[PDB]
């Protein structure tokens, strides 16, 4: 459609904007992508890869709405949900600071939530970190396209050279939302890819349960096929509907 049929109240991060549809006043993000310095292979790239993202609906993973193109400040919009409870990367470092752990309902609800959102991937053939994990208004956890560090999820596997490589890194995501820590951590990669050969890591905090220590530390298995498979996740008897997602 058109950018004028919205307004920008303000911009969260560096673009992406909080904005107001003015047909309803109906609160969404966009996000701009300057495309004026691209070859025109780059955005024919850039066209397929939007059009794959209009297809994916699904409850667990962030909604796009539509694309905007303003060919004179060659910029595109792409239009999303509002996700008011920000990225799980900031709910981390914020437990981490005041020292306060996240309640076990809490994992249990991004355990259950992710591995519908990965299931949903699996079946239609992203990132699993927490940068890329989103929290809406109403308890519910959603997945995003995006989709010099040190590679902390890298599997066993995936380093040496798969859907089991997708359960070790929601193993690597809620083991850090537990200890607020990663499970393997390292000045640099050879000094990582050191520890994960090893499979070894601390339990995650005592104020978790043991079924909840045991089904991480699963995911952790240097064997992908000792992985639990997203429908073995499912049926653990600690998941429950109210961990679901809810309208
Ligand atoms: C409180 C708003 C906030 C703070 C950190 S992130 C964030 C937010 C809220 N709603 C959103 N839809 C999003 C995005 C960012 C871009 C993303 C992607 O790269 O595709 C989708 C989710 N962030
Ligand atoms: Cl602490
Ligand atoms: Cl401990």
């Amino acid at each position: 459609s058109r950018a004028e049929d919205y307004e920008v109240l303000y911009t969260i991060g560096t673009r992406c904007q909080k904005i107001r549809r003015k047909s309803d006043g109906k609160i969404l993000v966009w996000k701009e992508l300057d495309y004026g310095s691209m070859t025109e292979a780059e955005k024919q790239m850039l066209v397929s890869e939007v059009n794959l993202l209009r297809e994916l609906k699904h409850p667990n993973i962030v909604r796009y709405y539509d694309r905007i193109i303003d060919r004179t400040n060659t910029t595109l919009y792409i239009v999303m949900e509002y996700c008011e409870g920000g990225d799980l990367a900031s709910v981390i470092t914020k437990g981490t600071k005041e020292r306060q752990y996240l309640d076990e309902e809490f994992v249990l609800r991004v355990m259950t939530q992710l591995t519908l959102a990965l299931k949903e991937c699996h079946r239609r053939s992203r990132d699993l970190k927490p940068a890329n994990v989103f929290l809406d208004g109403k308890q519910n956890v959603k997945l995003g396209d995006f989709g010099v560090g040190t590679p902390y999820y890298m599997s066993p596997e995936q380093m040496n050279r798969n859907e089991k490589s997708d359960i070790w890194s929601l193993g690597c995501l809620l083991y850090e939302l537990c200890a607020l820590m990663p499970p393997f951590t390292a000045f640099s990669q050879k000094e990582l890819a050191g520890k994960i050969r090893e499979g070894k890591f601390r339990r995650i905090p005592y104020r978790y349960s043991d079924e909840l220590n045991e089904i991480i530390t699963r995911m952790l298995n240097l064997k992908d096929y000792h992985r639990p498979s997203v429908e073995e996740i499912l049926e653990n008897p600690l998941i429950l509907e109210h961990h679901h997602h809810h309208h």
